[PDB]
């Protein structure tokens, strides 16, 4: 470790301090930032994309918290938000309790599948109704994140009795997994439902497509997009699927999953399931190295700073896991309970900033470079090779940034597969590309009216980004757009130019 | 990353884990695990090495356990047990509490820290070791309680006490650790230290010296120093015990390139680095630490607590395995439990734990990168013994040998075919015992203590047969076998053997 | 080695050589080839430089053979031929023999050497130019004669005269240089030199000084002053003439460093670097410093007469091309013709073989390889122009391209390129004919002259229809473009265009 | 090149000077070099192997010649000389003359098919009577190595005439090549005979297989070797089998060939005819690539110092082209006329000697190694992985030389095949496994009566090369070796010794 070893020395000395996050974070919204005045505090606490997780909320709050972020999104016009809907799909859910939250190891506790039913310490609710011809006598069920252990003891008709291995008092609408064994679709009606009637039609950023497990659920969800036009003229959406990893039939068809997906979300909370607890990190790992080498997204979806839902402060091990979460090569991390429902969801996102920051540093830039453009076959198409030139010259001269003139956000999503250390600016006129690409490492975006005269888009870029303290006067910028005519002919170009 | 993938391609098939953990694993023994039947438990979970917390027990306590480890080890002569001293030094410790119970501190409270440590603390005031506490501390300073854990800001400074602001909800016990401001203001080797150095590590031939807060070259000098100079226990030969360095402040982080070449190894803890380095920063500093001892071929020991929730529950966090994984992929020799063993309720579990997930993380490490990388490390020409070692590890790549045996007097060949971290379990076979234990902080080592050495060939036999009822190889599994020749050779000479076990 | 083994699958298949020559020739002008006729044909066969060596011809021949070389250049505009000044420096020559005819000196004879250079010489008695001849040689010393053919050794040493055994079965013929032992007992830059330099090569505005036996940085600093100081021809700003250091014995060896960082180029020979030198060794000598040439990014000539047979046959042999192809993957960035072009029977067929076995070699360049070498030995950051220089060899490379353009006000950017060896042609666009004809010694340099270089976009296109014309590019195949920005870019800037020709 | 200007800076010193030649040196035995007192000569100045090209000679002079080889190797018992059998194979030569040698540029030269036909300066003979019906008009025909040079204008019944395109004065049973036409077996009659009456009678060490053109014309040779056991108690011969690459079919077929062959034999002169002069060194450079690759020992089999046939000095271009075919990589090199019939057989071996010892030191050899032991696929054989420890620790620690017990020299070809910089010494108790090793690069060999007591053999080896001044006192050695018993069991071995 050479750059490790650099940021080591840093920290021995007297001096200024200066760090800029490229990784991009996910906010999970509800209650405890739901408000106008919360979504702005996560804006500029450095909220990449906005998650709605349609297991929870109803009709009414998941339109009203809709105008919510994009009237925060308003209140900052130099900062995209990216809005992704995250599908129930075919979770497994606990019934509610008849008040508060309960159970103890050795205890014996009876499931059932009437879900109207007010549950105890002794008899529980499910949702899934096929519960009890869908498990053997000894197979685990996880309840609450696979916090709740238990063991099948009895299968009825309609209910199953479990023997409890764990002293837990959580409950109420908790997620159930059942290891090996689910007769539900990936894409049922409400998520066809949601897709269309929601993310379509108020023309969302990502689906986070739950439970994916091969290519084919992947095209389902392309199919439905292209069918479903009535909501933006006839002309398919744009809108990018993000297949999330939660089973090990996921992990088994990564490749195909992984290539069908314009970008891949991978929680250790899911994975925990199937995959004893102590192989996880190689599972994580190695699809983080896939998605890195495929030149797509992958999210960190772990809640890796759980501590911080009830505390200011986080631990010393929470900051370290989500360091090696960007080391690993994460794109992106993401913030569920500790801005969801939590204390202190400002904080939350400050720490998880500053820590990705800290852990940006430490990367090996050259190495990881080397690595990926060695893994591409040649010739290649010009874009490709017009991102590795940004990349080399960025590096070769020491820029603080690149800056791509764009109509589709190609090239900034080639520049961020080559993983520079200097932030990316997609320069365009469309919105939608400039929220589409708020999962991509290292890409801020610039939104205008035109994008015609390209020495003003970057003049009033570098100008922008001197108010955002990216770059100084003298320092050197990369800049890179196509020329349509008398360049000669059409061409893509790379200009080498010092921000004045 | 290949060696992960491959890693992931298994997790997807029928096959049955065939793993055999590397990283060494260090037990702190206290009330948990005193007593001789635990101690057997600890040896069977995978405890490479045993270690007595200084700043806890007393002369009798001390020397009670001593015994049992050694009565322990007597009852799995296949199992070499390394003995470790953790120092006292310049540490700060809270008083003692109302007959026991551990206070519930909550974020917003005052604490009241009084320089009184014969009071009997409660959860408003708490007493402190250190006389010179309030003349050296400035208002709005933070005061970091217990590995750091309960963060504190002082409102008020007394005659002989403080009062601090909590920022934290947190339950904190006895006699915990104290981290105020500044880069130790305690001697690092104190009278206590020095006669527990002398009159317990040397005197019953302990084998490591954990040498805490050490902040440059000249600490460690001095320790080695008190070795070459007390030679009464020794028949007059200087003791060949090793000094590893704890870097606990910024100082030891400054100094370390100075501290690492003068120590046999290093100790670092993410709870110790709390202060001066913002927690946020602190795994640049340990993954930097461990990258240089990597290249430098000095074992680094992980002594972070890793495994917390495992003191009171049966089962560990997701979070805490991957923790410990990162840890081994860092590049870790050896990890370390703390509460876990000395007082906890499942110190066998935690010990498990703690094995399979190095066991597991082990399968990740792209093993060429890594020896090519420290390879050209070393400038040419090299020792005999060094090129000897490389060849070792070359040769059981190359023909998928399953274990790398060196017969050594001094364990000098295995502490450098450790350096190039293969895949395979290391037996270092040898006629001294404190050879043997002396190598339990290298990632890799299993030992083998004979009674002579002189007989290569049947040195070499008992070893595959050992190994093999260690389950570490098979019958016509390939194996590298490394000695010296003393005459006939011609001349003295080392070789390196590709044999067959039968 | 793998590009020599895709030449291999090519000379085994129906496909018809698709390959453009990057190597420059050097063709020596002489009576062979001294009219404007000739001089075209040496154009067309492939002439990047025209040598005129001034250890030959008068004042008259030298303005004769200039203007010939330039109403030749006027009949080929889409060609750029640069002007070479050979200086005689500190040389020794044999003297005239009998009203001419080659003398046939048989191994065993022996050979009287006068120091009376008007005396018509025979197979029995030559003459000699250096007066200090029998004051500077022992009995037993090696004398070699016409470029280390003729080896003698010295049997008697008289007043002014000494006599030889011959050692060779050899025919030489008139005015030949000699070599004498030692590490040039002569002015390195005497008056003649000084004079060739100021009253002809900056008097004419010449493009290349060839500076012969240069010793050490000292001997080309001396020929940076006196540029400097003679402006009296370029209107009083120094002359932009490049200096090329020959290495001709061992003190320019031992110097090279120094030489090479002074020098704007380097030539060496082999038939020079006879004598303190073992035959044996010198292919030791010039490999390097061909390497460090590479390193250093300065051009290197393969001064070596490669082609002898090519004086009086009408086809090579087959180790003489091999010899060529070696110099080429050696790494030289231009060859030379001397007798083949000078006073030879077949001066086109000379440069038209030159060239095909040079296209041939540079086939078998690993690139790749090449490019990462270079690319790794210079420290970042760089320079803006060295950074778009490596952008447009890799850019050309990922897209497979077939052409570079750089326009240049300097030719910098095309240096740096040729620098990083692309495959592909580099064509520098230039309103500047001097820096055009300076860059004629660069490796895979040609050269585009316009009156402007103000519409960037129409001088690519203008670029884009020449290359088209001269088989370079067609219609549809990627070329990168690199130029500045002077205003509105925003600012000043340098850019590269991945563009398509039509 | 970093190795190459080591060399420079040594050149630039007043200092010792240390080089021993690594490359093997064939001799061709003719009437220059073919008494006892000159073939002791040879040796002397380093042969390697002794060449008979059965296309010259009776035979008479070949049993005479192999006595002298033979009566020469006893008189030097340090040194092993490879005695190679050259086949005729399917050549075709001009007939005699009327005196002496004849022919100018521009004439027309007439040539019979009636071999017992005395040709002069108008008309000559043919060994090949389907010359007329095996070429059509405009073919070139090449005489005498290809300096000759003709066009074909007119084909008759029994004759063809040609317009000579060189004025040459050279004649007198010379070979002739017609590129892209030949109807004669690689194989023959003669060759057959050759091998198994002469080659296999008098056990000689190699058979270089003439116009060898595929994998099948190796596997033909095999066959005869296998079948022909009478002269070697009826197991078949360990005789190497060296396929010479002689034209555009052997090249495109090298694969096969190389993978068939012992080794592999190339000559510029040869591969002229088909491929054009300015492509031949492509050809050349791969296919030894290829062999050093295959761990495949290459002769160029080039003539290389022609100037030294005449004069006692060679050229400064002839040694370069020396040093160039050992960079390329050549296990070996070879002297024809050089030795075969000239002036200065002596100066000639020891000329190639001394430039290939110049040459060898500009061997990058890290580079060399790491890419020749990348090429092999792990897991290896135990010797191949024994082979690699012996190379990397000799270079580790400075060792001088690598010494190998072996009684199949399977090591010694295997350590050969990673390059090392120094000298292996195969000891051996089989006279025809050393013999075997001399076209092996670095391989020196040492005959003894017994390899059991390897501590003695080791002991005996260090002192032998202390006398051929291989090492000194105090300096580092690689021993390698198997051991039978008690080691435990069986296994291989490698020692780092030091000279006493
Ligand atoms: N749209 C919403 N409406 C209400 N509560 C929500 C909403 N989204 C999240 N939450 C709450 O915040 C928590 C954040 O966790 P998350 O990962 O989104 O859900 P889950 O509990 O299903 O894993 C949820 O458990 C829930 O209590
Ligand atoms: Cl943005
Ligand atoms: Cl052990
Ligand atoms: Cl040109
Ligand atoms: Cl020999
Ligand atoms: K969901
Ligand atoms: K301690
Ligand atoms: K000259
Ligand atoms: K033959
Ligand atoms: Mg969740
Ligand atoms: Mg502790
Ligand atoms: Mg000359
Ligand atoms: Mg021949």
């Amino acid at each position: 470790g050479k750059a490790t070893c650099l940021g080591m020395d840093k920290i021995c000395s007297p001096l200024n301090d200066v760090t800029q996050r490229k990784t991009q974070i996910i906010c999970t919204i509800g209650p405890s930032c739901n408000n106008v005045e919360s979504l702005i505090g996560l804006i500029d606490k450095g909220m990449s994309v906005a998650r709605l997780n349609f297991s929870h909320g109803d009709h009414e709050s998941h339109f009203k918290t809709l105008q919510n972020i994009r009237e925060a999104a308003k209140a900052r016009p130099h900062s995209t938000v990216g809005i992704m809907l995250d599908t129930k799909g075919p979770e497994i859910r606990t019934g509610m309790l008849e008040g508060g939250k309960p159970l103890k190891a050795g205890q014996t506790l009876k499931i059932t599948t009437d879900y109207s039913m007010l549950g105890n310490s002794e008899c529980i609710s499910c949702s899934y109704s096929l519960l009890p011809k869908s498990v053997q006598i000894g197979s685990t069920v996880l309840i609450a994140d696979g916090s709740l252990s238990t063991q099948v003891l009895e299968i009825g008709d309609d209910f199953i009795v479990c023997k409890v291995l764990n002293s837990v008092t959580i409950g109420e609408r908790k997620n159930m997994n059942l290891p090996g064994c689910v007769h539900l679709p990936i894409i049922g009606d409400k998520d066809r439902h949601d897709i269309v009637d929601f993310a379509l039609k108020y023309n969302l950023d990502f689906i986070a497509l739950s439970f994916v497990q091969n290519g084919a659920d992947v095209q389902l969800c392309r199919q439905i997009i292209s069918e479903n036009t009535q909501y933006s003229n006839g002309i398919p959406s744009s809108i990018k699927i993000i297949s999330k990893i939660e089973n090990l039939e996921g992990v088994i068809n990564f490749d195909s999953i992984c290539s069908e997906s314009d970008g891949i979300m991978v929680a250790r909370g899911d994975l925990g399931m199937e995959i004893p607890p102590e192989k996880i990190f190689v599972a994580q790992k190695c699809m983080i190295s896939k998605c890195n080498v495929a030149g797509k997204p992958v999210v960190t979806a772990t809640q890796m700073l759980e501590s911080m839902i009830k505390s200011n402060r986080p631990t010393r091990a929470e900051m370290t896991d989500v360091a090696n979460a960007v080391l690993d090569g994460s794109d992106c991390v993401m913030l569920s309970g500790e801005t969801a429902n939590g204390a202190f969801p400002f904080d939350a996102v400050n720490v998880m900033s500053r820590v990705c920051a800290q852990a940006e540093t430490c990367i090996d830039y050259p190495v990881l470079y080397h690595a990926i453009h060695s893994s591409v076959p040649k010739p290649v198409a010009v874009p490709e090779a017009i991102a590795c030139s940004a990349v080399e010259s960025a590096h070769d001269v020491n820029a603080k940034l690149i800056i791509t003139i764009t109509e589709t956000g190609n090239t900034a999503r080639l520049i961020s597969k080559y993983r520079p250390s200097q932030t990316i600016i997609a320069c365009t006129a469309k919105p939608e590309v400039a929220r589409g690409l708020k999962i991509a490492r290292g890409v801020k975006t610039y939104v205008l009216n035109s994008i015609h005269h390209s020495e003003v888009v970057i003049s009033n870029a570098l100008a922008l980004a001197k108010e955002e303290s990216l770059i100084e006067s003298g320092d050197f910028a990369i800049a890179v757009h196509g020329v349509k005519e008398s360049c000669p002919g059409s061409c893509n170009l790379m200009k080498i130019v010092r921000c004045p």
